[PDB]
């Protein structure tokens, strides 16, 4: 909460090294902001690779959702970072995690033609 805090405005501003310190000293890793968001969305977002490898690795929840029910995986596949889906698929991402509309994280990928995050997508 004191911690979550920081450990939230870390990962907005992209501060690697502030996070691995706030996560050796027990920071919630799924701290809410007012906005309702997460560590793990924030630092996917802004393609932040190493802060979403670390929060995953202390157990960032992976299912976390926005106002529209974009999961981590959504934003990655609507932003086209492919490293950060594929870690995130490796920490158990729901492939078949719908949006508020119905969509998953393939159908983002090809409306915002990310063909090769489409690729991975498809392949599981």
């Amino acid at each position: 909460s004191d911690l979550g805090k920081k450990l939230l405005e870390a990962a907005r501003a992209g501060q690697d090294d502030e996070v691995r310190i706030l996560m050796a000293n027990g920071a919630d890793v799924n701290a809410k902001d007012e906005y309702g968001l997460t560590p793990l969305y924030l630092a996917t977002a802004h393609g932040h690779l190493e802060i979403v490898e670390v929060l995953l690795k202390n157990g960032a929840d992976v299912n976390a959702v926005d106002a529209i029910g974009f999961t981590p995986l959504h934003l990655a596949a609507f932003i086209g970072h492919l490293e950060i889906a594929e870690v995130l698929l490796k920490h158990g991402a729901d492939v078949n995690a719908q949006d508020k509309f119905g969509k998953t994280a393939f159908d983002i990928s090809i409306g915002n033609g990310n063909e090769d995050l489409a690729e991975i997508l498809q392949k599981l």
